[PDB]
């Protein structure tokens, strides 16, 4: 039987109800050791590659890449995708989010939310009040927010594989955050979706083997049969946001071809990936973090490859997201939309069926380039690219040397002490120098700060990256941030614990593998 570490209060009582709980038991019982077994094939695979075999495409499924077969289907309300909006399931954000000037709301329970209990729960409050149509917020202020005419379709993130929910047990330990989350949206949100000819669609994060794409490919179906649901009523689409992932696009589209409408092209996570994957290669060591960008040869690869991998299957493929928050300066939100539309015509252009964006104030600018590639047609399925070369493994690995700055290693190092700040407070995504910080993209700094330490890289300015560099740069950024953001609120945050977390996994000699499962220990 489960365990529930929390009291019920009337929120518990709504989403975890007796036959939800039997169902997540079912779910947690069927699946949970085949997870843990799933982890630990990833730590195997990662000591090949740290001990010299650079990932390639597979050998014995050959057969699979080479033959003709396509996915099962895409559903009529998934059919245009040109811009989907992600947001957190907070109850406000949610209405904002579905009411946008776009096709697709993404709910997020994943990078850009700290798991807190109460805001997991909550969550699964908001997306079923979504899912019913009533869902409704008033604000201080007064003002009441609802939900407009013609609302975007919902897809939900649930947390990765290697997220526990420690709120939750099961033979004494946390159960899988992953199937916390499926199995209350899914169970919650299934006949109402159907009823009003949508279905329980999917964004899975941080896949790294075809192996754990089949094993979402037997939770769907156990879930689909227990309700008596046709096969392939759940949809998901499945980030691509992994090195390993990038060799494995087909078998996955295969393991889950019941399942499985589009890859999407997790860039921030991707580019987290490439350095944590190869991070016993001096060769590999990127440089400062805004130079990492969608042009670069390594990423424009990948870019190209995802497109072509799933049209060839009639899948859909997502591009993803510059980070740019728009601006209250008129002048200075021109220049933010400019480079907004220059990234996303390099994806239009390219052949992606569509973008994200994580603020409304992006949505016209997002909307106008797909618009106009798009013309009369929903998607961009038919792209093929035939003019393409194959792409190797040299090219998706291709080492993309640039400037290490010591401007650079400071951002970083604030960053992601901003970031895990804000996290430990329970606030997942937030605002920093003009960018959307959420997990990945914290995860860039804080990996690249330990990839130039590990490899004793120089800056540009000819210092030594060292551990007792790294610490005195984060005393002195320290100081940068409490004068940025002003004795008020620097005191009352947790900057303390923020920095000593930092600190910690920084100066470690190995790395971890998300700062977000040693954060999770400062959540209540
Ligand atoms: O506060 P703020 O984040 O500075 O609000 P902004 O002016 O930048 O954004 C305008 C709106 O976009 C909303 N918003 C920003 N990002 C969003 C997202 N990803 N999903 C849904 N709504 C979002 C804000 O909630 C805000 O709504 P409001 O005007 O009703 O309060
Ligand atoms: O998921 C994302 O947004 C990513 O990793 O880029
Ligand atoms: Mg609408
Ligand atoms: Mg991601």
């Amino acid at each position: 039987e489960l365990a529930f570490t929390r009291p019920y209060g009337e929120q518990e009582k709504q989403i975890l109800t007796a036959e939800a709980v039997e169902f997540l038991t079912e779910l947690v019982t069927h699946f949970t050791p085949q997870r843990n077994k799933l982890l630990a094939a990833r730590i195997q695979q990662q000591q090949d590659i740290d001990n010299g075999t650079l990932p390639d495409f597979i050998s014995e499924t050959a057969s699979i890449r080479d033959a003709d077969w396509k996915i099962r289907g895409i559903p009529a309300d998934l059919e245009d995708r040109r811009v989907e909006i992600t947001g957190p399931v907070e109850r406000k954000m949610v209405i904002n989010a579905l009411n946008a000037n776009v096709k697709v709301f993404m709910a997020d329970f994943e990078d850009s939310l700290a798991p807190d209990w109460n805001k997991v729960i909550d969550g699964q409050i908001n997306l079923r009040d979504a899912v019913n149509g009533t869902i409704s917020y008033t604000n201080e202020a007064g003002k009441i927010y609802q939900l407009k005419p013609n609302p975007a379709v919902l897809i939900c993130r649930v947390r990765g594989l290697h997220l526990p929910e420690k709120h939750v047990t099961w033979r004494g330990e946390a159960i899988p955050g992953s199937l916390f989350d499926f199995a209350l949206y899914f169970f919650h949100n299934y006949q109402a979706l159907l009823a009003k000819g949508s279905g329980p669609y999917f964004y899975l994060p941080k896949t790294q083997s075809w192996q754990e794409a089949a094993w979402w490919s037997e939770v769907f179906s156990y879930a689909e049969d227990r309700f008596n649901l046709p096969r392939g009523t759940i949809k998901a689409t499945l980030l691509i946001e992994t090195l390993p992932a990038v060799f494995q696009m087909d078998e996955i589209l295969h393991a889950l071809r019941d399942h499985i409408v589009g890859l999407n092209c997790g860039r921030w996570d991707y580019i987290f990936s490439y350095i944590k994957t190869l991070k016993n290669y001096p060769d590999r060591v990127l440089p400062d973090r805004q130079a990492v960008t969608m042009d670069k040869p390594f990423l424009n690869a990948y870019s190209r490859l995802l497109i072509k991998t799933c049209h060839k299957r009639g899948a859909f493929a997502m591009g993803g997201m510059a980070a740019f928050i728009p601006s209250k300066d008129e002048e200075h939100n021109n220049q933010v939309l400019n480079k907004v539309k220059a990234d996303k015509s390099l994806e239009a252009n390219n052949g992606h069926d569509g973008t994200w964006i994580a603020h409304p104030g992006l949505a016209d600018t997002a909307m106008a380039v797909f618009n106009d590639i798009l013309g009369s047609r929903k998607n961009q399925l038919e792209v093929m690219r035939e003019q393409d070369a194959p792409i190797t493994a040299d090219q998706l690995l291709a080492p993309c040397d640039g400037e290490r700055t010591e401007e650079g290693m400071r951002a970083n190092i604030r960053v992601a002490v901003q970031y895990i700040e804000a996290w430990i407070s329970g606030n997942g995504c937030v605002p920093i120098y003009g960018l959307m910080e959420d997990a990945a993209t914290a995860e860039i700094s804080r990996t690249s700060i330990w990839q130039w330490i590990h490899h004793q890289k120089t800056l540009s300015n000819g210092k030594p990256v060292t551990k007792a560099l790294f610490r005195q740069m984060l005393g002195e950024e320290m100081k940068v941030i409490a004068s940025e953001l002003g004795e008020e609120r620097f005191s009352q945050g947790r900057f303390d614990d923020a920095a000593r977390l930092m600190e910690q996994i920084t100066t470690s000699d190995e790395l971890i593998d998300f700062l977000t499962l040693p954060g999770y220990r400062l959540l209540a």
